């Protein structure tokens, strides 16, 4: 009831392999590639690209500065997937639980990035995370257009 799921697949022009490299091992590059959206990506514990690593994000949503602390809960290298669980931050005032999965289809033929949110709202009247999903799609477009 308070439970929800949201899925968006977007086709990318850029190399899926580089998208996965970013999201697994070089996540700090997103501050450079989507500087309107992301002001800081700071590793707090562990190492980049390892399950159990803890990462702090400074980001802007609707011109408001927000933060989150996330743990990397899962990595699947064969499917090119990484699962982030948000443990602290502005989102935790609206959601009890929030999990973000990013998965890159690297056929090479055509490449795409699928974003999945699994969340538990604190109340029934809390909104579905549409704005966050728009935010994630904007970062994807910023990343794929960064090379040009
Ligand atoms: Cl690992």
């Amino acid at each position: 009831d308070l439970s929800g799921k949201m899925v968006k697949q977007v086709e990318i022009l850029s190399d899926g392999i580089v998208f996965y490299e970013i999201f697994r091992y070089r996540l700090y590059l997103i501050s450079e590639m989507s500087p309107v959206n992301i002001q800081g990506v700071d590793l707090l514990e562990g190492n980049w690209g390892t399950v159990g690593s803890v990462i702090f994000f400074k980001y802007t949503i609707d011109g408001k500065e927000k933060t989150a602390k996330d743990i990397v809960e899962a990595i699947d290298e064969e499917t090119k997937s990484v699962t982030f669980k948000i443990v602290e931050g502005d989102l935790m005032e609206l959601y009890k639980t929030f999990i973000i999965i990013v998965q890159v289809d690297t056929k090479g033929e055509h490449n795409s990035v699928t974003w999945t949110f699994h969340y538990e709202k604190l109340k029934e009247d809390v909104e579905e995370p549409n704005t966050l999903m728009n935010f994630c799609i904007e970062i994807t477009k910023d990343i794929e257009t960064y090379h040009l």
